[PDB]
């Protein structure tokens, strides 16, 4: 059946990253109350390395799943994720040590490479229609925004009320049913590798990259900067995240319905612009109703980004190079991967040396000096 | 007797930079009876105006305020009437350096006048805001006065006219001012030289110096690339900058209100990135109707900055040197002035090497990349 499917998918998309969205309020407020005030300053660059691992392994692993595909068919790949997936969230529960998060890390970024690319070519071979498989990738990337909305606020509220394994065991259960809805089941062109030696596309990434990284560094470094100075509650870390999804959600509506009037490298360039602002004025609040503004901007302007840069970069496949139905999911797969394992990693060693605002400053100053380079998109020709 | 001195700053701001853009209109229709002799009289009142401001900002400490905006007057009339009888090119080059010395000196008295009465950071925010929209009111409404009065009651009229509102704020100004005796400063301030080692004085006054000149590059090599572009009539030449001037206006009356609220930092980054928008968005335009958008939100974006960047000076000056505010507007006023001569002097040449759209865009890439610069004067630390 054509459905099943696109459930399935669904539900592997939407545990991936509830996972990622749920390991932030947890791990700093995991590492405090162990040792019992900051420790964190020596803690901030272990605290990193260990969020962009991942990353890291899905970089590393993302090239070999394409002939292994070919070679084994789809649905067994699929089922390596979901295993690996269970694995990593048994071994979250029950970790109590840092060197246990660090290989639960790991096995969340190898299931979720391999989860992402079998679930993909999944829904690519049971839709054969030509017309509803582009519905098909919009219910499945809905379904991926919708699980980052809710992972966020999900284990900080439910941290410090039911317990600390229990947001853990939740997303296992609901991972088995995933595997139960699973187990009833039953063109090439242009490869990434030479996607990349052209300057438009170069220049896509690299907005794309340096749009998310304002979003990656700062999973790592904010909820302890909360503890740090402005004295909240443990409830409230992974609460003060639900701005930069919801208003990432509504940009993205409105700017993928509004951005082909005005142009989409204009679109892209002011996008980059607020992204600067609201990372300059995201340390200045000394209380957590000073983050809703900058939180809101923030993602307000990452959804500008992406709503304005996906179809500049299909077009751009299009018109010089051939495209497949997902040559758009490869080249932004990297720019993301690139960015959670470049900015967490780097961010612990700036933090350390020098203090929290001088590293959304720099983070600021290189999105606004990229953002000026979008001209270079306005009719591309070849 | 404070809600006077306004008033005196808007007579003083209307008249002088009506003459300034009054004579756009009707200079290169006479002399006709070459575009770079023509184009260095519209450089004659920024070149001499930059040098004397250095010698009139001090000044204002040793002898107050009152006659060197007389002397202003004075200055600002003998060129109006020097405009309206001579008719040659020699004679057509001292008037316009005299409207330059004349708008220098009142520029700087003004603002000077305007710091010192008003104290209050929130309550100088406002006066400043409308000074500079009474400027930004002369500015639109000082060229179509000259071209109808030139097309319909010859060319002696308008500058008549404007020698006769002279008058009458010369009356004005010695029945509200006084301008009759030397009064010294008791506080002696800070020496200039001084002044340019601070960071954040520099940094705003590079802003304001970087914005007006992205913004004064454009109205010299506008009509050029519009005739050769796009083909256009005569008449539209003059309307296409329209909407900059009110633009500027209707921003720099709203944001010298909101500066205050929504703050000065963040509203030079907004301009500044806003000009640089705008500057890079401009030579896209492919007919008369899509540069409506472009100039207007520049128009706004300086105006923006303009406010913004105002009354920052004077809070510098204050929290961390001593209260006299002659010579930091002498800084601003000198920023204005190298960034309005430095265009109409050398676009032809730079057109003619690189291109307009280079040009534009390089503009637009230097105002957006000093834009995180803003951020510095948020809090400057106090003087011990
Ligand atoms: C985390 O997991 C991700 O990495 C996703 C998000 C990354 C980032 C982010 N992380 C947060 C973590 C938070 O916790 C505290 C809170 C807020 C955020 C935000 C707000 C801002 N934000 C954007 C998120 C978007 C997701 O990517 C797509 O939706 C997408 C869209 C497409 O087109 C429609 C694609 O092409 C077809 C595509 O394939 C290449 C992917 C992206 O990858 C799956
Ligand atoms: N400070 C006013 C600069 C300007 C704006 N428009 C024309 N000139």
């Amino acid at each position: 059946s054509r459905q099943l499917v696109l459930v399935v998918v669904f539900v592997a998309l939407l545990l991936d990253n509830m996972l990622f969205t749920v390991v932030v309020p947890i791990v700093p407020t995991f590492l405090y109350d162990m040792e019992f005030t900051g420790f964190l300053e020596e803690e901030i660059t272990r605290v990193g390395v260990l969020f962009a691992s991942k990353a890291v392994m899905q970089l590393l692993v993302n090239p070999f799943v394409g002939p292994l595909t070919n070679r084994i068919g789809y649905h067994i790949p699929m089922f390596a994720g979901f295993v690996i997936m269970f694995l990593s969230t048994v071994m979250f529960a029950f970790s109590g040590t840092y060197t246990l998060l660090f290989v639960a890390r790991t096995l969340q970024g190898i299931g979720s490479s391999f989860s992402s690319v079998a679930g993909l070519g999944m829904l690519a071979s049971v839709y054969t229609d030509d017309h509803e498989r582009g519905r098909a990738m919009g219910t499945a990337l809905g379904g991926l925004a919708l699980g980052l909305l809710v992972g966020a606020p999900f284990g900080s509220v439910m941290y410090e009320f039911v317990g600390k394994s229990a947001p853990f065991l939740i997303l296992a259960f609901l991972a088995l049913l995933d595997g139960a809805l699973q187990l009833c089941i039953l063109a090439k062109g242009t490869p990434l590798f030479m996607l990349l030696k052209d300057p438009y596309i170069l220049v896509a990434a690299g907005s794309i990259c340096f749009a998310n990284m304002g979003v990656a560094i700062l999973e790592p470094t904010l909820p302890i900067w909360m503890m740090q100075t402005m004295c909240s509650p443990k409830w409230q870390l992974g609460l003060a995240f639900l701005p930069a999804s919801v208003s990432y959600l509504i940009g993205t509506n409105l700017f993928g319905v509004l951005a082909n009037k005005m142009g989409r490298w204009l679109c892209s360039l002011i996008g980059m612009l607020v992204v600067g602002t609201s990372l300059l004025c995201v340390p200045l609040a000394h209380n957590i109703f000073g983050l809703i503004g900058p939180n809101a901007g923030l993602g307000l302007a990452i959804g500008m980004v992406d709503s304005s840069m996906m179809p500049i970069m299909g077009h751009l496949v299009d018109l010089r190079h051939t495209s497949v139905y997902g040559s758009v999911y490869a080249i932004a797969d990297v720019a993301f991967c690139m960015g959670f394992a470049i900015g967490p990693s780097t961010g612990g060693a700036i933090v350390k040396a020098i203090g929290f605002p001088w590293l959304m400053v720099i983070t600021g100053v290189i999105n606004i000096v990229y953002a000026p380079l979008c001209y270079y998109l306005r009719s591309p020709p070849a």
